[PDB]
């Protein structure tokens, strides 16, 4: 139920029925600084990106870290299978023409390249959707200690491979630490829609959305 990682923050699992205060944080402290989310316009997710997040936590499979009460960092995951590329594809086109069309148009093109339970020959995969860390939090482990408990979840849930689409560096540089493998690379001056205009243009140093895979 609840994780000490350090002497003050405490890595618990959301419930269905505290999710209120994880989108409020996420809204703070992930959704402002994710490249794919700062690279679109508005700047606020659409409606259908914030449900979809929330949609993963009745797998228990999202995580907060605690600090004096209050979330200072989160992870949300959920399983996937070889249907999945065919599934994003359909719900990129599905809200083509939006924010979350664009978001979605980005990561479908990925999760088609990458096709990991193809890939690596597993039946499902546990994705990492999400993972943001208060900045004043950061640099303290906070993102990896999350990973790694999905990646325990993972394990216990029987998947084989986590999988995480790190559309920052600042994720890139974390996993690669956790020792994750680098299987995809997509520069998003590289990813154009279907009238030839860039999808996605967030702030330097993004430059790429990298895709990392765990072996559990
Ligand atoms: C991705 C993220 C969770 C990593 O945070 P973290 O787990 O605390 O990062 P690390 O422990 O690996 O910190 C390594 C160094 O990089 C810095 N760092 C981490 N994230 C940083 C960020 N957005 N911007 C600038 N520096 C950052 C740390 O302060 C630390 O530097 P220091 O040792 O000099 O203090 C965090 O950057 C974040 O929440 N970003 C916003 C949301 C986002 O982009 N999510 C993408 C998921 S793919």
């Amino acid at each position: 139920m609840a994780k000490p990682i350090a002497d003050d923050i405490v890595v618990r699992q959301v419930d269905v029925g505290e999710t209120e205060q994880l989108m409020t944080f996420l809204l703070a402290h992930y959704y402002p600084e994710e490249p794919l989310t700062a690279g679109t316009h508005p700047p606020e997710p659409e409606a259908a990106d914030k449900e979809f997040l929330l949609s993963n936590v009745p797998f228990g499979t999202c995580f907060v870290a605690l600090h004096e009460g209050r979330i200072v960092a989160a992870v949300v995951a959920g399983p996937k299978d070889s249907h999945e590329p065919e599934h994003m594809a359909e719900e990129a086109r599905k809200y083509a023409g939006g924010k979350w069309g664009s978001i979605l148009h980005l990561l479908s093109a990925v999760e088609t390249a990458t096709d990991v339970c193809r890939r690596f020959s597993v039946p499902s995969c546990l994705h990492v959707h999400a993972l943001g860390v208060d900045p004043q939090l950061r640099g303290r482990n906070l993102g990896g200690r999350l990973m790694e408990t999905v990646a325990q979840r993972g394990r216990d849930l029987g998947h084989q491979l986590v999988s995480v689409d790190c559309t920052s560096v600042y994720a890139a540089r974390l996993v690669q630490r956790l020792g994750y493998q680098l299987i995809n690379t997509l520069r998003y001056v590289d990813h154009l829609d279907a009238s030839g205009q860039q999808v996605i243009r967030p702030p330097p140093p993004h430059e790429s959305v990298q895709t990392f895979v765990l072996h559990l």
